[PDB]
């Protein structure tokens, strides 16, 4: 039926693969951020009286 | 003998001067020194979590 079971994406994964009862995907990924924050990029401890 | 007695410096001055018992040489020396240091050149109470 036109319904949440038929659009839901669930490709037959488990037929195409060779070994049987591990996980489909193993995946390594690496994020670089370049940042710029309201903040040093170090803070050393002191200061009372200022910010 | 070639001795710690022989080598060490004792120039008879005693008896080349006139005024007996009193020191050999009177000096006045005076060191001008200019100093670089990590430090202000006069210091004011104060700055609690600065350095």
């Amino acid at each position: 039926a036109l319904n949440q079971e038929f659009i839901e994406e669930n490709p037959p994964m488990k037929r195409v693969l060779a070994v049987q009862d591990e996980p489909q995907f193993i995946m390594d990924a690496f994020f670089d951020l370049k940042c710029v924050r309201p903040m040093p990029v170090y803070s050393v401890p002191g200061l009372i009286d200022h910010f």
